[PDB]
């Protein structure tokens, strides 16, 4: 029967931020750019014309500047890891080793990190925007000549069949996420997305029985272990609550990753609104810093802070969406009105927020220094100096077919430990370009077999790491190394000499690169006995 | 200067020639066609945004497409089908032509109301496309025999209902032109819930990973979403949202005309020779069509998308055999329409135990005792009736140390919520709910004297099979998705009884007739299902 039916209608939409223009962000106007814009009136109504070269333009000073700088609340998060007690001297370390790259990357030659990531376009277009239509050819331009005239990465892999990929050579296309939107202007959110966070965004499909205290505080603690520090925290952790669809509930855990949604509600109503949840970001942090997982090496800054949304739900549904921001926070508000361009301004003055190294050379026969590394307990900090085997996921891939026939492992997989990296373009006159390492797990699978044909005993990369590695590297007495992960600027500036292409030439930043290193940070994270120094936070 | 554009996406008809539309009387009154500054323009009435979402989340509740009808038909004239998969198949036809009386929905879970809308850089509506978008959902819903199914957080963990199925998912998107392109969905939530991301490596990109991924993944989706399935399945993607979105779209059939090569550009291209491979498996699971069979799945999307180096993501996602999604499209002669099958009837090929419920269940437990499980039966008789909010409370009313309700001690507990009732009919469409979203609570109830006879959709954990045997127990299937036609047919009565404020999930006492449902597992450590995860 109907005794519980409602009455009239009263339209809420979803996302309702009290900051919707982004007026608590100061932006800074691109000069000369009135010369884009025309004050009209059609049909009684005021509209504005754009030209399309702007795309291109914008989204050029956008993917030049974000690959350099932060936002001041990521620096703020730098400052604070090092000035806290209760900060591990890792954690310190760490932030000290990120803060030290962000200083160097501000000199616009070498690029905050190694991975310069997939653009995206987060774009809205007014109803009365006009800007020819051709939106999506000049945006992707704008990002081209980003990535074609400055020393940054092309790291998309387009794929010809199911196992046949060619690089695209300009690391194009973009994603563009055009939105109609209403009024008369053009805004911009333009995000250079890494891989390692756009793959540390899972999905969950649980129900009502996940909603309540105890079970959310447990699935966020079980499952923030499943992030690990294979993304470079501290991290920006998004939680997103609800959703009508999985895609749209990743859309937003995206953004609120991104920051994007700070300016939402705190409450819900009775039709159904998106709100910040501030007891529950709150909860986030408390899970965050008692982990003791720290930034990359234990401590405290897991995380910077925190952004749990919670959002409507069909009655069947409960979509959860978990995503980071990560060391390399990399985004830029922009908007386009009737007086030209405005770009997000990020802080050109990072100095306010500026405040166990063992020497082992590897210029040695191999098994003086397995010998030698065998001396120390997982957790053990070190300095690598000598040469270091260069290879990553096609270039495993290319090793894989040699080794995929039962015999020979080639040599040159035998000689070196193997460090899993890809390099961003070399500035003209350096010896490297921007050149962190890579999260391991993701070549987990070729540790064992290559070992058991004599070869891949040690292992360099970033990343907590599978039993397999721990197991292999106890059988074989093997060692894995964890480089700092995100300084890949001062890395290439001080400790970067030389880079050559030694196999797989058809690739691009895939090939196989043989590198000779100084002073090069790791932590002995796997022993030759099952030893693995995560096993207390991350199991 | 040596750059060339190539999008992601491209379809060989991006604007569906391919489909059929049907012009609203009258609409071309609503829109008048202009120019400005040498370029054409249309002023767009916001009130077409209002009648083309009421008709079209009117129009999709009662109507399927061909391509879904085809697959039924299929499923009948294959000699390799099973006898169950044809029963349901035929029941799905049929519940489409009871369907098409344009009363009662096919489904009772009306879906979320999902809108994809393409705004041409010169279509100009007004800008309150959402306000007029949303106006006529709450009309569709308002006005016809439909099912509120969302529900608003008015904080992190107090829920209520909204009352009239808002809001929608509006995914408004910029493009070139001066027309306005509009997919509509009405995604059910068991299929929803279906809908499954995986994060994989290069590892799987050969094929005996791939292949054992697939026969393992395919698995998990079990039979909880009603199939057969629509199986879509992307490779790769530049984010998680993106790998989501474009398997949803691709099992809702949207990007089906994509390329079939790649190039050196990167851009999406379909794989047939995958989608074979997948549906090999997919037959030779013996899942089936709910309950063991062939016809697990009616066909499959196959898309291999560009990718980061350091990334395959990997998105799953079905569109059930509730299959609701109507394209549209605004433009210069008014409102048009995808125009859908109107006569399902064409697609059926012309060319049981009676068991009294009005006893003690002992009786009925004995004699059940006796049957081995995968027998078909046709239920009449007493049916107790309940659901999501109810077994949330019942737990908490046996925490509160008040065990087991009233009402779950007297008669078998069939699951299943309701749509609203049309005037002069018994019922709304009445199909089953999901018994796994409530699995963790099965094990407590049973092993608390409650839960002994359950009827619904979805493969079950052991533990609820454990049970049965353990305690002398059944689980019955029911057909999952033909609402409608065990309303018309074989729910006879529906009363109310307590907890109003509930809605579709409120207590009702109905009696039923010819209740068609499937042993599932039975008293003796049989599971129908026991072959579906090898
Ligand atoms: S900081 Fe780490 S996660 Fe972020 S783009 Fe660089 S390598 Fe990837
Ligand atoms: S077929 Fe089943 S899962 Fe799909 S909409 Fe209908 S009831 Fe929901």
């Amino acid at each position: 029967d109907a005794s519980a039916v409602n009455a009239d209608f009263h339209f809420s939409a979803i996302f309702q931020p009290t900051d919707p223009h982004h007026h608590q962000t100061e932006f800074a106007k691109v000069e000369g750019s009135e010369k884009y814009v025309e004050e009209v009136e059609v049909f009684g109504r005021q509209a504005l014309k754009v030209n399309p070269e702007a795309l291109t333009i914008l989204a050029h000073r956008a993917f030049s500047d974000v690959h350099h700088f932060f936002r001041k609340d990521h620096l703020e998060g730098w400052r604070r890891a090092i000035e806290d007690p209760e900060a591990s001297d890792n954690d310190r370390y760490v932030a000290t080793t990120l803060l030290k790259n962000a200083c160097i990357a501000a000199g616009r030659v070498l690029p905050s990190c190694q991975d310069t990531g997939t653009a995206i376009v987060l774009g809205k277009r007014g109803e009365l925007c006009w800007t020819g239509g051709e939106d999506e050819k000049y945006l992707s331009k704008g990002i081209w000549n980003a990535y074609r005239y400055h020393n940054l990465r092309y790291s998309q892999t387009a794929a010809l069949d199911m196992f046949k990929e060619c690089n695209t050579g300009d690391n194009l296309p973009a994603q563009l996420d055009l939105l109609a939107v209403p009024g008369s202007d053009y805004e911009f959110l333009f995000i250079a997305k890494g891989g390692g966070s756009a793959n540390k965004a899972y999905l969950y499909q649980e129900t009502k029985a996940l909603l309540n205290p105890k079970s959310l505080r447990a699935f966020i603690e079980e499952k923030l272990k499943t992030l690990g520090t294979a993304a470079c925290p501290p991290y920006h952790i998004a939680l997103v609550i609800g959703g009508t669809s999985a895609e749209m509930t990743m859309k937003t855990v995206k953004l609120a990753s991104c920051r994007y949604y700070d300016s939402l509600p705190t409450t819900g109503d009775k039709y159904g609104r998106a709100f910040r949840d501030p007891e529950w970001e709150k909860i986030v942090m408390e899970v965050a810093q008692k982990s003791g997982i720290g930034a990359q090496f234990g401590g405290k800054y897991f995380a910077h802070q925190a952004r749990v949304i919670r959002l409507p739900r069909h009655g069947a549904s409960c979509p959860v969406g978990l995503a980071v921001s990560c060391s390399a926070d990399r985004q830029i508000l922009a908007h386009i009105n009737k007086s030209g361009i405005y770009i997000e301004q990020l802080e050109q003055n990072p100095a306010q927020y500026l405040p166990t190294s063992v020497k082992v050379d590897l210029k040695r026969p191999i098994d003086k220094v397995r010998q030698q590394l065998s001396q120390y307990p997982v957790g053990t900090r070190v300095m690598l100096n000598g040469t270091l085997i260069v290879a990553r996921d096609i270039a495993h891939a290319k090793i894989k077919e040699m080794m995929d026939n039962g015999e020979p492992l080639p040599e040159y997989m035998k000689t070196s430990p193997i460090y899993y990296a890809g390099p961003a373009k070399t500035p003209e006159g350096y010896a490297s370009g921007s050149f962190g390492p890579t999260t391991a797990g993701r070549m987990d699978s070729y540790v064992d077999l290559f070992q058991s044909h004599g070869g891949s005993y040690i292992t360099l990369a970033k990343g907590n790491r599978s039993k397999q590695v721990t197991d292999a590297c106890k059988k074989h007495g093997g060692f894995y190394l964890g480089s700092i992960g995100g300084p890949a600027a001062i890395l290439a500036k001080d400790s970067i000499k030389q880079v050559t292409c030694l196999a797989f030439p058809e690739l691009g930043m895939e090939a196989v690169w043989k590198i000779e290193v100084e002073d090069f940070p790791a932590f002995i994270v796997v022993d030759d006995k099952g030893n693995d120094m995560y096993s207390k936070t991350l199991a």
